[PDB]
């Protein structure tokens, strides 16, 4: 015990060992589509994976991880919103019981089934650890998932899943390709914001995709049958991984498209 998604723990608790889940820029947000306002002056997101070096994939007991070597510029997402280099160094999804709850933005309060986070880093500040004490430290690229045809691309996540069942487990994984996991169009919104899960530190440059991918219901059940407990310990079935839409507070929501 410490903080998850149980009863007794969930998201409504966690301001009590971190104050600032009440905070003035706190993730999720619930996007009102009428409300974003196309900023002409927004470049296009440049998304540049073709050197992404996979490793390995681990059950934290919240989520699954997929890590990247981020030791040197391989994978990196610039322009948008941002200034400078945000190296990738790990990809998770958060997602629900049933199909239709799971995510974490929510667009006109419409929740996906299921949302993909890109976590990056901003190079300037040398490490990871720096970079979350920053308020431009990180850039997370959010996707939605909603349930129809399958993700070619995802298959070899869900296919690891098995052998990562429990809390602390890992496997290699390396060869991983994540533009597998990108949608068509980046047209994006973007807002600053904060981890979703504790310590909650509001240091995110969030660029969520307005297009979500399609998987298939099989796909997102396998997720379903990962654990957050530990090997041998009673099963809780690793669901509604997510925290729900925060206040908007003094923010603005901007879109790249009109
Ligand atoms: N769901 S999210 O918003 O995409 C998202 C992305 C990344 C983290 C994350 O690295 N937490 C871990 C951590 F950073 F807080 C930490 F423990 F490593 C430390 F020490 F603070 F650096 C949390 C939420
Ligand atoms: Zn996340």
């Amino acid at each position: 015990h410490h903080w998850g998604y149980g009863k007794h723990n969930g998201p409504e608790h966690w301001h009590k060992d971190f104050p600032i889940a009440k905070g003035e820029r706190q993730s999720p947000v619930d996007i009102d589509t009428h409300t974003a306002k196309y900023d002409p002056s927004l470049k296009p997101l440049s998304v540049s994976y073709d050197q992404a070096t996979s490793l390995r994939i681990l059950n934290n007991g919240h989520a699954f991880n997929v890590e990247f070597d981020d030791s040197q510029d391989k994978a990196v997402l610039k322009g948008g919103p941002l200034d400078g280099t945000y190296r990738l160094i790990q990809f998770h999804f958060h997602w629900g019981s049933l199909d239709g709850q799971g995510s974490e933005h929510t667009v006109d309060k419409k929740k996906y089934a299921a949302e993909l986070h890109l976590v990056h880093w901003n190079t300037k500040y040398g490490d990871f650890g720096k970079a979350v004490q920053q308020p431009d430290g990180l850039a997370v690229l959010g996707i939605f998932l909603k349930v129809g045809s399958a993700k070619p691309g995802l298959q070899k996540v869900v296919d690891v899943l098995d052998s990562i069942k429990t809390k602390g487990k890992s496997a290699d994984f390396t060869n991983f390709d994540p533009r597998g996991l990108l949608p068509e169009s980046l047209d994006y919104w973007t807002y600053p914001g904060s981890l979703t899960t504790p310590p909650l530190l509001e240091c995110v440059t969030w660029i969520v995709l307005k297009e979500p991918i399609s998987v298939s219901s099989e796909q997102v059940l396998k997720f379903r049958k990962l654990n957050f407990n530990g090997e041998g310990e009673p099963e809780e079935l690793m669901v509604d991984n997510w925290r729900p839409a925060q206040p908007l507070k003094n923010r603005q929501i901007k879109a790249s498209f009109k």
